[PDB]
């Protein structure tokens, strides 16, 4: 009953800062990304992470450099790490919702994003067609942590848009587009390591589920109950 | 060594309450986005209250009735969501959270913005009156209790500040007294005193900081800075 | 550590609370400043400064309590409000506050941070006779923060505050249709009653958007720390 408190202050300790730790990856995470730096961003991944992408995984540094490398900096900035004259591509983040696992070796966390981007009328000419020249876009991020060695990092980045708008036009008016199943890397050079098994883009909606408990009734909750409150109008 | 360890315990609380405190805005802002009123029911204190268009909405029927009866009704036709082309995104952030002295209680300010819409697809279903897709920001000052060891939210105060149609801007942008509950099937239980009713934008009132200067405190007044400011 | 002392412990525990108390004190100070800056309130932005802090902008510094009540006084307050403590009717300016990355030194007596806004901003169209010339009524814009602290006498406070702005839009017309504008050198205060205490090097000037300028991050990669090397990782990327 003094050794048993220290030793459960540190714990409490260790958790508050795990939970800084995890957070301060996905704010770096956005930093990274909106300057099409994809070196910062695999050296944040676990070498056995991936990122989900068009219902694929793109798995470890090769993966994540392929994809943020290989084709995305490709795409904006034609190879060149950000920023660069002309091309935005912030995609802020926020409102963290961060759970440890009791061993304290693994976590989850929900984020957000919002992307302002565009090819400046300086450079359209080298923006790839059917892409806006301006555009906002949202998605929510439900990702998986591992503690390696005393350090996070990102085991699983899934980011899955929820809507998207031409700047000019706005989410209300986007046109719905049937997205194909993706060909694998190797024989697409830009393609997922692995299919996942089984989503359709906005207008299109499907709920991500909550990673968090609920903060106050935690497995206690139930919807129905409370649904006999609500009246029809 | 015991008043040593007493003090660091209270330290690691507190750190824990404001992740707490912040946790419960940032889990409403993924309920209300979904137009999930249990989940939001279920992060008040019983006898807690919404502060919404200066009226108050009283306790889990209240909470159930603003968030399902109305906003639910209006947006998804009363289904738990989200649905296909129902944008309801309202972004939070900026919190700044302030424990009282005792630890049982709490303000904190917060804000979001909301991204909101019928898409093409399903504007049959919009009401008439509201824009198709629109912009709006509000500042919520909220105050929280610490029930048996678990922060609530005690009283959820949102002040929208500004609304925007998507196509115009908030610049071009263009309000009775509320009738309570029940005879307004979606009304407030109370309304607020007519000192306090706010008009909106854009028309605008301060929302007063719940927080002490951060480094000034009681010390900081406004009149000793004004002096150094001259016409232009 | 079972082998460590009770004193040990306690003192590295008291270390690490202390550190996780700073890092919340120090994003305080810049959600703080944002609330007060929506409010076209000089004079609680002023008071987060130390006595010696600064506030970079358009490459000078205002410096002191003077050069932070003139920036954002005698320069914003009057430009925005007509000299007016806000909120005010039909003015919106909003510069919402996210994606702190916080780095504490050392010594625990001084800090950096990464931090950026977003704003929203206009003069409604009950208000736009009182817009002044050259200003479009309606604006987005977004700016990256690299900002240094300083604890004094056991409170955080501003040492440096640097807005880098990266973009700007007219809320009709969007980013991507922005016209570049040559950027003149700044007059110094006194000469320009709004101007800079100090100019900044030639080399510290910047363009704007659509030119653009890394703002160096001040924190260390996250899980690679100063072992992080670029090169290593471009090895794995290929020409599309
Ligand atoms: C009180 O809690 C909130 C309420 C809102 C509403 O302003 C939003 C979404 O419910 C709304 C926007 C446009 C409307 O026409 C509308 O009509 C009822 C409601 C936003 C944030 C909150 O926390």
């Amino acid at each position: 009953s003094s050794e048993s408190r220290l030793a459960a202050l540190e714990a409490r300790v260790t958790e508050l800062e795990d939970l800084n730790a995890i957070r301060r990856l996905q704010w770096a995470y956005g930093y990274y990304i909106d300057y099409n730096r994809p070196e910062e961003v695999a050296g944040l991944f676990a070498k056995d992470g991936a990122v989900v992408f068009l219902s694929g995984e793109y798995v470890g540094y090769e993966g994540v450099m392929r994809l943020y490398g290989t084709w995305f900096q490709n795409l904006f900035t034609g190879g060149r790490r950000g920023p660069v004259h002309g091309l935005l591509l912030d995609q802020f983040q926020l409102q963290d919702v961060i759970t440890i696992a009791p061993d304290g070796q693994t976590a989850k966390g929900r984020f957000r994003g919002i992307l302002a981007g565009g090819w400046h009328d300086d450079i359209v000419k080298d923006k790839p067609e059917g892409m806006p020249q301006q555009f906002w876009e949202s998605g929510i991020y439900e990702n998986d942590y591992v503690k390696e060695d005393g350090v996070w990092k990102i085991k699983r980045l899934d980011y899955m848009m929820q809507w998207q708008a031409d700047y000019e036009t706005g989410w209300s008016k986007t046109i719905a587009h049937l997205q194909p199943a993706a060909v694998c890397f190797p024989e697409n050079p830009i393609g997922p390591d692995r299919l996942l098994p089984e989503r359709q883009t906005w207008p299109h909606r499907a709920e991500v589920p909550m990673s968090f408990a609920h903060p106050v009734l935690a497995k206690a909750f139930a919807v129905g109950e409370f649904t006999k409150l609500q009246k029809k109008w």
